[PDB]
DNA sequence: TCTAGGGTCCTAGGACCC
DNA sequence: TAGGGTCCTAGGACCCT
């Protein structure tokens, strides 16, 4: 009984959204992110801008290094919401097992399909040629009997491809598989794992899923399992949010408190507006702020609360400022919200 | 170069309950 | 009756763009 999974995956997705809105900048080095002035980064880059080595979560002062004559663009969100809402009315399309990861990409499991005479690949193709047709951008794929080789499969294959992985072909895939491309395995964890001279998900094969358990907890199980091609995960369709937080990094630093309370009355018409959007009543489980400070260390202090309230966040604000600033300069303030459990 | 903003999930100590 | 359970909370790795 194996699965067949899906992972549909846009290509340079905020970008390619501006390049098919705007033509003139299809052919010249852009990139969504905030100003090098607004201590920005870059969100995501073209083709033209990544062949200088800019790349999603690069401050921006570096990606201009790279690319002096990178176009920088603030983005347009309400475009890929309604990009997002029309390729996941596409996958409706062919099945109901549809999990958004985020905005531009989805796990699909067409198990059950009859489309396309059971064939993933052939779905996978039809998807992609649809979205291309409806949308006039481009999608990659990657199909595997499990989630994360699928994700990891719509990857080898971009821009405007697909990669199908049978379970015959797991064997070979996993042996030199960088443990860095399983998702959840980060830099952090990579290098640790390099460091006790595991790199591939062969190398864990080698590995006794006790000493892995001892030196990892639960994570290292997952490795343990992800090496050798196991993940039982089910697509699942019924997720929902959990949080909504609203958060601005400044242009330059603050170091007043009359500067902090006049940025909390900046952001809170915002957090009301998109929580109401969700929550009309504005109830919620908890609330709390966050701030930032200038040598990046950060804080979070957030509470039980019944209802999103200006005041309280304000008074935790004061109070998160004046017992953890240390006179350090501040680059962020942010607000945020925990959602009632159903 | 100088480090975003939207989020999910896991951990772990103490409070609290029995 | 010596420890078994379950929330509150802060922090941090990690994910997407
Ligand atoms: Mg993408
Ligand atoms: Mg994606």
């Amino acid at each position: 009984g194996s699965r067949k999974i899906i992972h549909v995956d846009m290509d340079c997705f905020f970008a390619a959204v501006e390049m098919r809105d705007n033509p003139a900048l299809r052919d010249i080095p852009i990139a969504i992110g905030g100003s090098r002035e607004r201590r920005g980064v870059i969100s995501t880059a073209n083709y033209p801008a990544r062949k200088f080595g800019v790349r999603s979560a690069m401050p921006t002062g570096m990606a201009l290094k790279l690319c002096p004559h990178l176009t920088l663009l603030p983005g347009r969100f309400d475009a890929y919401k309604e990009a997002s809402n029309h390729i996941r009315e596409i996958f409706s399309r062919y099945t109901s097992r549809i999990e958004p990861l985020s905005l531009d990409e989805a796990y699909l499991d067409v198990t059950d399909s009859v489309h396309c005479h059971g064939s993933a690949t052939l779905i996978a193709q039809e998807i992609r040629q649809t979205i291309f047709n409806e949308l006039q951008l481009t999608a990659s794929a990657g199909v595997a009997p499990v989630k994360f080789l699928a994700k990891i499969a719509s990857d080898m294959n971009k821009p405007n491809g697909q990669f199908v992985i049978t379970p015959a072909e797991v064997p070979a895939f996993l042996q030199t598989l960088p443990l860095a491309k399983i998702p959840g395995v980060g830099k952090v964890s990579a290098a640790k794992l390099e460091a006790m001279g595991l790199r591939t998900c062969g190398d864990v094969q080698k590995c006794d899923l006790v000493m892995l358990l001892k030196r990892f907890g639960k994570f290292g199980r997952i490795l343990w399992e992800r090496s050798q091609g196991i993940d039982e995960r089910d697509v699942n369709s019924e997720r929902l949010r959990k949080s909504v937080g609203v958060e601005r990094t400044m242009a330059e630093d603050i170091h007043h408190w009359s500067e902090c309370e006049a940025i909390i009355e900046r952001l809170y018409p915002e957090l009301e507006r998109r929580l109401a959007k969700v929550k009309p009543d504005l109830l919620i489980a908890r609330q709390g702020v966050k701030l930032k400070f200038d040598d990046f260390q950060q804080t979070t202090q957030e509470h039980v609360w019944p209802r999103l309230n200006k005041a309280d966040l304000i008074a935790t604000a004061r109070k998160t400022w004046d017992e953890r600033r240390g006179g350090r300069g501040v680059r962020l303030v942010g607000l945020h919200v925990t959602l009632l459990d159903p």
